[PDB]
């Protein structure tokens, strides 16, 4: 019963559904990358049949899926790192972004059984993977005439800054997309989770969400998953294992970091970084213990976190705690900790036992 | 061209414990692999080390997989067992558990076991962790010492809260206490991890047990190294370019667009993010090495991938070699440069990373 990752197959199908509503003419992309933010890729591919596909970041993860039953489309957002694997791609019928000269010229080149659909990936402003707009047009024209692109050739982008309603580098990027877009055939793809919570105009075709899939929000503005009407699909949980007295003007943990104003008792619950829990946390980050909130209290160890219970507490070894859960939304301890929900959900080690409900 | 792979050195490894027993050569080594081996692999680490003289780990669940691998030597249980209905696997999987409360203690006084176990009980001496404190530890270990199902002697465990600080009084108090209670009794005496063993000899007694500095790691806040101890760097991250791009002058990288390009360049686009365990916490300017050379980071770190500098005409392509920490690059200056520990670092990793052993 220590650091186990509990996730909700109930709310993991509502969120699908529900951002369905939100974008009710386009398709969805349910994007399961890096282990589905750390929800089980596998698993959560398994909760959700009903999405159109499922994105992934590496060709290892799409041949992962493939390796567990998935037979959706699975699509590889960074495309593939070696022109070697394409007969693969090609003949698990994954569909690839394609973003360089390298991968463009392995398409031009190769010989395939069957013809596989692309994403050609443009730069509008983010400035990570895509074609610049200066090149695109000469790029894209190549790739409708590839008799290994199954036509026609779609179009992809992604934003860098969704998340600020108020700034305009979303309605650029947008501009730079539309115009590049304008009279070609292809399925039109640019809004992620934020796209898809705040810029309804960004919807086209299909829509790739990720964090709030998993019911987290992708802003920093205090907003949860559940704001969206979306349901949190993991909580992290563990045990206590001690409560121990603890006198005024005492110290706790490494560096002596915290010092109690009180006598007072603590508890120690068996989870640290060595399973995902951020050691940024302050002293003051709640826990909670029999469902009620106590703070952290020293630094965070690798596999112990303490906290004070107070002075007559009743809370014994063995007893339940919630990292976060339900009570203690994910987005608090980003707030608290001031690290991105994105990490705290997916940067989990393999110590965490998984467990699925529903 | 090789995605999110650590690579371990076993020959680094192995030259550690060696380094550390001459560090202190009167002690039995605890070689501490908890947490996937502070992310280096809980059973390949062990395998690699049968020099050892006991391995430790914070749960059974950790030492029940060393076993099931094949490990035969000694684990301690570090925190000792969390149900009473644990005790006979581990006594008949020969695990020598530490004992910290009064759950523990009444489970061994009222199990009864094919064999005795072996316990270090454990005393804390300042840092209000796990441990028996001092005003009911007399009593606490004279039950040890009656109940049938422990083998006699009793050991006596602890440990530091500030062995990384020389100025601090903190580690002299502690040793204080637990030599105080230590007089008369039979049992093995063990207090020192890694920075006990580097900076405090008088305190190596009968075991020592060396975490972070087994892997080459300084466990200090000083910017030295494992190196300045003559241990040797056991985990290279790494990875590869997967694209590299044209930039210009104005121009912003990644989310919220943090950095701005001063000038035309080219970037770098490394399969790396905080998916496979790279801190999210890294800023602009924070070192990496491609081909050998170092260029910083560029922009936010996303959860898989990392933008760097190259230089307006670099000839770094896709596909070449990115060292995140390793040869020419100590995890500790990335500790330093992102504000993060190196135990983190090193060991709050994903499982998408490959793991590749070596030498
Ligand atoms: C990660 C990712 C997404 C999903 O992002 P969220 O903000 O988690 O919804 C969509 N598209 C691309 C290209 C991505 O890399
Ligand atoms: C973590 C730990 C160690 C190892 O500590 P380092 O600082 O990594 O050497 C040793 N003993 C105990 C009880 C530990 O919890």
């Amino acid at each position: 019963q220590a650091a186990t990752v509990v996730i909700n197959r109930r709310a993991l199908r509502h969120n699908l559904q529900r951002l369905r509503e939100l974008a009710p003419a386009s398709k969805m992309v349910a994007v399961v990358k890096a282990n589905a933010y750390g929800h089980g890729l596998l698993e959560t591919a398994r909760t959700l049949p009903d999405a159109d596909a499922f994105g992934v970041a590496r060709l290892e993860e799409a041949l992962r899926l493939r390796a567990g039953g998935i037979t959706k489309p699975v699509l590889l957002l960074e495309g593939f790192f070696d022109a070697r694997d394409l007969p693969t791609i090609s003949a698990q019928h994954f569909h690839t972004a394609v973003h360089n000269e390298e991968q463009l010229a392995a398409l031009e080149e190769a010989s395939l059984d069957e013809p596989v659909t692309v994403w050609m990936k443009l730069d509008t402003g983010m400035h990570r993977l895509g074609v610049r707009p200066e090149q695109a047009e000469a790029f894209y024209h190549r790739l409708t005439q590839c008799k290994n692109v199954r036509q026609p050739v779609n179009i992809v982008s992604h934003f860098a800054r969704a998340d600020e309603p108020k700034c305009g580098a979303t309605e650029k990027q947008l501009a730079i997309f539309n115009t590049f877009c304008e009279g070609k055939p292809g399925q039109r793809s640019i809004a992620a989770s934020g796209g898809i919570l705040l810029w309804p105009q960004s919807h086209f075709d299909w829509v790739r969400p990720g964090i709030i899939l998993y019911g987290v929000s992708p802003l920093e503005d205090r907003s949860t998953g559940a704001d969206f009407g979306c349901q949190p699909v993991m909580s992290l949980t563990s045990s206590l294992i001690a409560v121990r007295e603890h006198k005024a003007g005492e110290p706790v943990g490494y560096g002596g970091t915290w010092v109690s104003e009180r006598d007072t008792r603590l508890g120690v619950v068996a989870m640290g970084f060595g399973d995902g829990y951020p050691r940024a946390a302050p002293s003051g980050t709640p826990v909670l213990v029999n469902g009620r909130e106590v703070p952290i209290v020293g630094r965070v160890a690798m596999d112990m976190i303490c906290v004070d219970l107070g002075p007559q507490a009743q809370d014994k070894a063995g007893d339940p705690v919630i990292l976060w859960g339900e009570g203690l939304p994910v987005e608090r301890i980003a707030e608290m900790t001031k690290v991105s929900a994105y990490e705290l959900i997916t940067r989990l080690t393999s110590r965490v036992a998984m467990k699925y409900v529903d």
